[PDB]
């Protein structure tokens, strides 16, 4: 149900310019997961009932924020903000989504669509639209579900985001990384979740919560057996989170 | 642009008896200004864009709140439950609003039209939409007008609902009354504020800034020279204020 925007020839030029930009700073910087949580985060304000948030550009430098547990996005923004300078053309909203999608590919993850045109828009959304670790497969279905607008796969396989990055004590409190290759996107969050607690790694409760729920546990089986399956509805899955509100939702 | 719904006639009776007693309840517990501060706040929510927000319930005991400066609406909400609870039929959303109709009604103001219908919904708004009385014209037109949907000739009056209560150092940090009369419903807060500073009484920025503002200041001299003026607009201001959202908006 999407109608995408048409971009002039030179935007386009430009995404494919800041694309590599972005592969070769994100790849030396070491610094893909706090972008695919930037993109991620940022996209995921998005309330459908409201059609309110979304990947919108309302997150930027020098952020903001305020919102905490979290901390880190500040950071992000600062870092990418001299490459932006170099694509005046470009929206916020496009570079950040193209970055969280550059993210995935240079750790070896898969190649998620993107298609350029989301506008900046002046007002952020409001706080507490985003999920809490702590808590169950309730609290994610009515963030992703009911407020997003994603579907129960879509649930599962982006939480295998988590497959690179760490938690950080300073920032949510929670600590470490989830996989032994925190730079590689691979399906090992899903392995690693199901073999339970391992010294060096982390699980949050909202991890967890997957395991038990009866829909949720047979898709952590599935990509953990195979990652090729977790590939495609990641894909799937993160394109769509990409694109709330914009040329339809 | 209203259409009302349609409620039963023990509904109708139950409008008509808590009527009744709110007037010698709000009367007796000299707690007007407070009741109509709680029925106009609870209605200010709304934001006609999004339709969020507005007159539905969402404000009750115990509150909530959170919400600072402010203050006081945990206390207006517990003194109204022992009577709503004599009136289970009734919605939290109109009990509410017509006890603000009620405060105005028992000080000596207009008569405000009300209507039945609201329903008590779920979630409450978010924070931030209530204006802030350290500001000015822009922002009050940024508030009533942008959010609420209100004119500049409703801004003016409905701030003459200061015309009744005070301001507490332990709640928002301002002190006193506006007027030497404040449990009576009258064009005073019009005079003094035109008079300047006088000893004893209030005047926040926002009530000044309708001093400076080209279409607010033609308004106030009305009202102070015009008490049955300042009726009529307030009772049509007051009316649409406590309708936002409901029965189309
Ligand atoms: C499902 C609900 C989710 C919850 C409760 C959650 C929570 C968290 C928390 C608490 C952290 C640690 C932050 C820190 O301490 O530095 C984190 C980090 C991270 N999140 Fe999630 N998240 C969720 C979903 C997602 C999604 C959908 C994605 C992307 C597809 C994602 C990508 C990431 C990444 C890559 C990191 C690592 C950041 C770094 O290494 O600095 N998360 N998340
Ligand atoms: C125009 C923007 C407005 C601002 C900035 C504002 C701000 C304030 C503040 C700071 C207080 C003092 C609270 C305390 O310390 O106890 C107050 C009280 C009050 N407000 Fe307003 N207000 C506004 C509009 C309105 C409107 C539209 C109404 C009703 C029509 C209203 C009715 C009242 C009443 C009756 C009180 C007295 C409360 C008491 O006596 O406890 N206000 N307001
Ligand atoms: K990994
Ligand atoms: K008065």
């Amino acid at each position: 149900g999407k109608s995408y925007p048409t971009v002039s020839a030179d935007y386009q030029k430009a995404v494919e310019k800041a694309k590599k930009k972005l592969r070769g700073f994100i790849a030396e910087k070491r610094c893909a997961p706090l972008m695919l949580r930037l993109a991620a985060m940022s996209a995921g304000t998005f309330d459908k009932g409201t059609k309110t948030g979304g990947p919108f550009g309302t997150i930027k430098h020098p952020a903001e924020l305020a919102h905490s547990a979290n901390n880190g996005l500040d950071i992000a923004v600062r870092l990418l903000e001299p490459l932006k300078a170099e694509f005046p053309i470009l929206s916020y909203a496009d570079f950040y989504q193209l970055a969280g999608v550059v993210a995935v590919e240079v750790t070896g993850g898969p190649e998620v669509p993107f298609h350029p045109g989301r506008e900046d828009k002046p007002e952020p959304p409001p706080e507490g639209r985003l999920p809490d670790a702590t808590k169950g497969s309730d609290h994610l279905r009515d963030v992703f579900g009911k407020a997003m607008g994603l579907t129960d796969q879509d649930i599962v396989a982006l939480s295998g985001g988590h497959t690179i990055g760490a938690a950080h004590k300073e920032r949510s409190g929670f600590e470490g990384p989830w996989t032994s290759n925190p730079l590689i996107f691979d399906n090992s969050y899903f392995t690693e979740l199901l073999s339970g607690e391992k010294e060096g790694l982390l699980q949050l409760p909202s991890d967890k919560a997957l395991l038990s729920d009866p829909v949720f546990r047979p898709l952590v089986d599935k990509y953990a057996a195979d990652e090729d399956a977790f590939f495609a509805d990641y894909a799937e899955a993160h394109q769509k989170l990409s694109e709330l509100g914009f040329a339809d939702a």
